[PDB]
C-alpha cells in the first residue's frame, strides 16, 4: 500500500543500534528488489535481490560513489520467494550493516561510507507491494 519507489528519510543519518524494518510482499514473477541507503547521490549500501540473473537467484550488495559502482558482494542464500510476504530488518552495527530476513540472519556488509550520520535516506524499490517502512533504536 505504500507507493514504490518509496523514500524513507533517516533524520541525521544512521547510527549503531538503529534498526530499520521493511514489511512487504514480493509480487508474482518478481525480477528484483532494491534497498538503497543514500548519502546524497552516493549509495552507501545497495541491497539487491535478483530473481533471475542467468537463471539463478542471488543477492548483490554494493556501494556507489561519484556515480561509480564498486566491488560487489554476492551471496548464495536467498530467502525471498515470489508471491510471499517478507520482513527485512537492517541493523546498523559499529562496523557493518546486519541484514536479517524473516527473522533469520542473512548477511553483513562492512561500512565503506563512514559518515554514517550523512546516510539520510533509504530508497525502497522493485517488484514488491510495500506495507511499511520504519526504524527504531534498540
Ligand atoms: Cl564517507
Amino acid at each position: 500500500a505504500l507507493i514504490v519507489p518509496y523514500n524513507l528519510p533517516l533524520p541525521g543519518g544512521v547510527v549503531p543500534r538503529m534498526l530499520i524494518t521493511i514489511l512487504g510482499t514480493v509480487k508474482p514473477n518478481a525480477n528484483r528488489i532494491a534497498l538503497d541507503f543514500q548519502r546524497g547521490n552516493d549509495v552507501a549500501f545497495h541491497f539487491n535481490p535478483r530473481f533471475n540473473e542467468n537463471n539463478r537467484r542471488v543477492i548483490v550488495c554494493n556501494t556507489k560513489l561519484d556515480n561509480n559502482w564498486g566491488r560487489e558482494e554476492r551471496q548464495s542464500v536467498f530467502p525471498f520467494e515470489s508471491g510471499k510476504p517478507f520482513k527485512i530488518q537492517v541493523l546498523v552495527e559499529p562496523d557493518h550493516f546486519k541484514v536479517a530476513v524473516n527473522d533469520a540472519h542473512l548477511l553483513q556488509y562492512n561500512h565503506r561510507v563512514k559518515k554514517l550520520n550523512e546516510i539520510s535516506k533509504l530508497g525502497i524499490s522493485g517488484d514488491i507491494d510495500l506495507t511499511s517502512a520504519s526504524y527504531t533504536m534498540i
